[PDB]
DNA sequence: CTACCGATAAGCAGATCTCTCGATTGCGTATGAA
């Protein structure tokens, strides 16, 4: 282990494998700004998030 | 004889979560100053 420094209980299964990186890299936040006087739609437009009917339920 | 309405095959309106990007915006034809 790297914190205690003691040996682990069992031998770890370690090896080399081929690993690929994907392109799915998203976060949005608003307080005021663009706006039926309701806030605009769109992440890139500084919009909000719609509270759907199921959310109201 | 017959007015009214309850047994019988068929026409109209309506239906089926949230988010990010990208792309795109039918096709046609006439008047009048020179």
């Amino acid at each position: 282990s790297g914190a205690t420094g003691e040996e682990l209980r069992a031998d770890i299964y370690v090896g080399v494998v081929y690993y690929q990186r994907l392109r799915h890299m998203k976060f949005q936040v608003r307080s005021t700004g663009p706006v039926t006087m309701q806030p605009v739609k769109g992440r890139k437009r500084h919009g909000g998030i719609r509270v759907g009917e199921m959310e109201r339920d």
